[PDB]
RNA sequence: ACUGAAACUGUAGUAGAACCAAUCGGGGUCGUCAAUA
């Protein structure tokens, strides 16, 4: 269960995979670096649920997302998402936080 | 400036000899499962 701390989100593309360590930046054994956030955006889906403006598996999609705290680790909380010809609106303000979910203002 | 006639292409001969539809295989048995927050 260790192990997933050292995974990043990749696509292929191709003859190639393509790493997505997004705003955060791979450290040497693989977490991410210096505790920086974690490198996908976490998409709140059934405890709390960000419909567009139901998003499903390989969505391409455009959407704002703040950083947000829990433990020893940090990630972008999507704050709300839109399909990638839409229009994901203006900056959202500082979100509530979510039980120990707790808002960082970084959007 | 006188059509020849009459005559069974029949008679004898086994599409057969040899070749395995077969070789191997206990109707058996134990460790999880799942990935987030």
């Amino acid at each position: 269960a260790t192990m997933g701390l050292q995974m990043v989100p990749a696509r292929i593309e191709g003859d190639n995979i393509v790493l997505y360590p997004g705003t955060s930046r791979i450290g040497n054994n693989g977490r991410p670096a210096n505790n920086d956030p974690m490198y996908a955006a976490w998409l709140p889906y059934y405890q709390n649920r960000i419909a567009y403006d139901m998003a499903e598996h390989g969505d391409h999609v455009r959407f704002w997302a703040e950083r947000y705290t829990r433990g020893n680790f940090c990630y972008w909380r999507v704050r709300q998402i839109a399909r990638h010809n839409q229009n994901l609106g203006n900056r959202p303000e500082r979100g509530r936080n979510y039980g120990q979910h707790h808002s960082t203002g970084v959007i």
